[PDB]
């Protein structure tokens, strides 16, 4: 029942008992709902989330990282294939060589 | 309730209590807050909050790092590449040598 | 010590790009070695041509 028990509710009662006991209950720090603006969020809460989304971007990081030596690998296979297709085509090179 | 119950109610609470009981409030520690200046934040928060903005910083380096790593193996790739081509055209230098 | 620390993670922090930056100007060294060696060839091929 919290979730429909809000701050004015309880504000209400908590007024509702004063005036059976204390009557004036804005002659202090309790504030009329009315001008009651909002807390003020303290850096703390900012500065933590500012790590967990340094913390989630460094893992997408890692995350592509690992597909991005994956793809440098693959390259570099095929690279390797080229190497070995260019010595073959050296080899008849030098069998044409011999051969006149 | 607490964001309705700051300061101000909370002393006029006591200090209708003390009315009640003692009358002379100000004559000592308890301050009126017409006078009452904010209190002077600690080194403590302060190095907290730096030490959070640099470990968040680091994590926002590694995040970049990685993708500074991804793009010099591509250009890598691209380089080697490069010299495949580069290797051909020798190939294709040598073999009009070896034609002539 | 806290303050050392702070330092350390700036440091390291720096040391990032720094490295980032160092391999940046590697590529670019790579490149300038191959135009140099695409210049040597065709240096090669006036050799071979006269």
């Amino acid at each position: 029942l919290a979730p429909l028990f809000g701050l004015e509710q309880d504000r209400y009662m908590t007024a509702q008992i004063f005036e059976l006991m204390g009557i004036k209950d804005t002659h202090k720090y309790l504030l009329p709902l009315e001008q009651y603006q909002p807390p003020e969020p303290s850096p703390m809460e900012i500065l933590q989330l500012e790590m967990t989304k340094a913390q989630v971007e460094n893992v997408q990081a890692s995350s592509q990282k690992m597909i991005a030596d994956a793809f440098d690998q693959r390259e570099r296979t095929t690279f390797e294939q080229q190497k070995a297709a260019d010595e073959l085509s050296l080899r008849q090179e030098e069998l044409q060589f011999k051969q006149e």
